[PDB]
């Protein structure tokens, strides 16, 4: 039998440096995890031990820390090249800076193939981008070859900034002819590597004939066989076995996010490329694995420009930015309005004639606003200032919530009002009125929301059965601050851009800001 | 006796081309007026006839039409040079593009001295600007000399964008030592030429010893002796005679605005420079005076770039911009919100630690909004589109109004509601609630206004005795649409930037706009 070791990462999201256990800034180095220097050590060890190894990335290296803000993907090409990745699939966040911000730096500087079989281009863009990403690549491994076929979320236009040329086709529709073509070319071992989420990965494994293994991403899915090694709770076994329409057992793998784990799957193939067995588990990249000294020194050199950038003026405020708890946990505060306005601006995506924008609404836990910003330093705002306001390393995510769920969230926002607790919500595109003399659970007396399916945005009463798109912190989408109804009742959840980066980009665009308290939240 | 003819303009405000009678776009050429080509004809005729002539401008050539938007003052230098102006005083609007936008093009390209004795600079700016404007200039006229001493409104920091280096000193304090210095230099004929308004001009004439004549501007003051030749109603005789503290009769002149009139004052001096007599009148530059063919051909050449600019994309909207009368004369409309937000943005000026901005409030007659803009032309907005919304050639001015006056204005806004009349007000920085079941004059049931003397902008109830700064159309400041209370009760009025230009600059800054209807105006 011919044995292949697949090493894989996904949704690394700019975690070039080692992180804390929750993937935020590393504080106590002796307990930090991940980072490319530590990944290098582990990949190198495995490559000494196993003859046939592929190192694959399932997309979403772009977006997540100041590394991406400053280097804009050059850091991804550089450090993925240093790790000698064998292939990468395009994720949604690879389009965050447009097709131009993908072509340069990433596609032109990567030394490995970058893959997606379900993205097509038209017009001059088609000639400009031709061959810079590929539907698949056939790679030599030892004396054999392995075909790797890529895919990218069909929902990317709602989750990034790909522009209006590119078309994202249905994954299974695009993948099947490519896999059948590879069979006709005597390629009998085929990995589907792509960025659509665990649920789509399972459908691909079931329905795309000829796929031997699916290596996925997007949903930050943690899979494990046995007692998990850290705090992440598995969604299923590793690999997750799908029975294909033609009776084969097809392993599906993912490796959480943020570079905390290295996926590791061993597959045994027979001479005809049939899978005999598959087993493995993600490896927790904890501090027992040393950071490679040379990669670490390179990381530290690249960090200089990040430190320099962090104190540069992004823009100016002419108003005090009130991010105090005494305001933001008790009433509408202008820092909350600013952040929610930045959240909505970040989520402006190309729209049909059916909506002015696909999302208009924002909620933000006031306890997640951690500092004011004083305007008396010549109005200057720096990244360092914003990192004091938003220190948790979160993202501003997109969810779909029924109106009934959102109303329950606003009741939860004030269910124990008066104690300076974090669940009090700041808002955008929502006007709420509370009557605190009513019983907890019945304190929301008016709740109006900004329309999306309208050419002139205006407010209408919230409807209990209607499903609304809302931008909110990952922390809330995951049920933080007691918002269990959000986690349990949401209909869709996609991870968005880094919290600081969302606000920094908006301030830079606006140049001079003056957010007011304007009646988004009132008390009767 | 030595006779001097003073020809003078002020507040031309970018009216390079001939205009209609009300100084807007020329439509029926046979009845149009003003423009530099016609001015050239008349100045040339007078210079053939009178031996001792000075042609003076009292400031505010900058700002008013697409000419300034595109050429940014190069048109002022070019055409004032062609007319051979002898001197110009700096007005407030010469600072609209900052000191940088004054130095280049105007100060470096004018072939005549540009004057202001009450503006001082510090730091590197002082070395950069030294000598490019002057406190005064002594000019030879025939066999005599005449000193011209300049001044500029002390209020310029609130009425333009001069920056924080320059200091505008009290006019009389700065002028007196310069005039006394000229006396010691054997200059016995002295004109004060400046840009502070008719009231300050009268104080200068009264109190600055040695000033023989004051040539002013800023307040668009029309003075005339006899039956006026057009629709402007005189504020007093021409010249307006002030008796100085030392007993002399000092003529004060101004010549309205917009290039419609050429001021013309004849002064007889004795051998010691005492004024024996003064008489004259502004000359209406009507169609009986031919436009100079060569200046006109030059104007038409320069117009090509304006026509080209007028169809270029300024920015994008992703929402329909509802400037329909059915919306904007009946309720809050998003085009009204956009325009008022642009008005407030245009009036962001440097502020003490005593206010976040000196003005926060805006009113706009809905009848002054003349078209929607459809978003389905790839979202594009052009100057031509904005000129359809705002076709009247107005300005967005700064006034001071007591709260009682503003409340009366909002009652007037709905006093005959339901007839699609123009007085219905769109707003910014004001939240109003009407109850139309109440009697006219008693329909405003809530009126809250955005604070200025606050570090965090928020709304408070309007106070009847407090004086508020408000940005509103010139048309309303002058009592249009029946707002006689505004004209009669306002405490301060200064002319602002061109209406289209205010909106165009804001759209260009924002890049992508999406104004909502958000509850600034409600009905109970
Ligand atoms: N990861 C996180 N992301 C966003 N908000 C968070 C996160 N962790 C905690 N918070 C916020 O921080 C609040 C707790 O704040 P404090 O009362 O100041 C106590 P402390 O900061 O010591 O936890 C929570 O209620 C929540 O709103
Ligand atoms: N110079 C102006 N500046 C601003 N608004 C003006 C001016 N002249 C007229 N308007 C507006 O135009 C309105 C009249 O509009 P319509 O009912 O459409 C009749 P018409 O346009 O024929 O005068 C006035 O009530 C006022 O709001
Ligand atoms: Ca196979
Ligand atoms: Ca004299
Ligand atoms: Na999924
Ligand atoms: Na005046
Ligand atoms: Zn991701
Ligand atoms: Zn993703
Ligand atoms: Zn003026
Ligand atoms: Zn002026």
């Amino acid at each position: 039998p011919w044995e292949l070791t697949i090493l894989h990462t996904n949704d690394v999201h700019s975690r070039l440096e080692q992180t804390s256990e929750d993937s935020s800034k590393c504080v106590d180095a002796s307990r930090c995890m991940g980072g490319v220097a530590r990944l290098f050590t582990k990949v190198q060890q495995i490559r000494r031990a196993e003859p046939n190894v592929l190192l694959l990335d399932a997309g979403d290296q772009y977006q997540g820390t100041i590394w991406f803000t400053v280097y804009k993907g050059a850091e991804v090409a550089h450090f993925m090249n240093a790790l000698r990745y064998d292939a990468m699939a395009l994720g949604n966040h690879e389009f965050d800076n447009g097709v131009e911000g993908l072509i340069e730096p990433l596609l032109k500087e990567a030394k490995f193939p970058i893959l997606s079989a379900n993205i097509s281009a038209s017009g001059p863009l088609a000639s400009q981008i031709s061959g810079l990403y590929l539907p698949y690549k056939v790679l030599p491994v030892g004396d054999e070859v392995v075909g790797i076929v890529g895919y990218t979320s069909k929902e990317t236009p709602f989750l990034s900034n790909p522009g209006t040329n590119l078309v994202f086709e249905d994954e299974i529709t695009a993948l099947q002819p490519e896999v059948d073509k590879l069979k006709t070319l005597n390629v009998n071992k085929i990995i589907a590597l792509g960025h659509s989420g665990f649920e789509m990965d399972k459908l691909i494994a079931q329905k795309v004939r000829g796929v031997d293994v699916v290596v996925g991403g997007h949903s930050n899915t943690f899979l494990y066989t046995g007692n998990p090694p850290s705090k992440e709770v598995p969604a299923g076994k590793y690999p997750f076995i799908v029975t294909s329409d033609d009776g084969r057992k097809v392993p599906v793998v993912q490796a959480y996010a943020f570079g905390k784990y290295l996926g590791y799957l061993k597959i045994e193939f027979d001479e005809r490329g049939n899978v005999i067995s598959s087993h493995g588990n993600p490896i927790l990249l904890d501090s027992s694995i040393p950071e490679d000294p040379s990669i670490k020194a390179d990381i530290n050199k690249w960090r200089i420009k990040l430190d320099d950038y962090s104190t540069q003026e992004l823009g100016k405020t002419i108003v005090y930015l009130d991010g105090s708890s005494q305001s933001c946990r008790f009433r509408e505060c202008n820092m909350g309005n600013l952040i929610c306005d930045a959240m909505i601006n970040n989520n402006l995506r190309h729209a049909d004639e059916m909506f002015w924008n696909h999302v208009s609404m924002c909620i933000l836990n006031g306890g997640g606003i951690r500092s004011p910003i004083d305007e008396r330093n010549d109005g200057t705002i720096t990244w360092e200032n914003l990192a004091a306001v938003l220190p948790f390393g979160g993202t501003f995510d997109l969810v779909q919530l029924k109106g009934s769920t959102l109303k329950k969230a606003f009741e939860h926002s004030v269910h124990r009002y008066g104690q300076s607790t974090g669940e009090f919500l700041q808002v955008g595109g929502i006007h709420v009125v509370y009557d605190l003399s009513r019983k907890p659970g019945d304190r929301v007396v008016k709740l109006d929301v900004l329309c999306t399916s309208c050419r002139v945005p205006s407010y209408d009463p919230l409807k209990m059965d209607e499903v609304y798109k809302v931008i909110l912190p990952n922390f809330l989408a995951n049920g933080g601050d007691g918002f269990q109804m959000i986690k349990d009742e949401l209909l869709r959840h996609d991870s968005g851009d880094q919290d600081i980066n969302v606000v920094s980009t908006y301030i830079s665009k606006m140049k001079v800001i003056y957010p007011a308290v304007e009646g988004r939240i009132k008390f009767s």
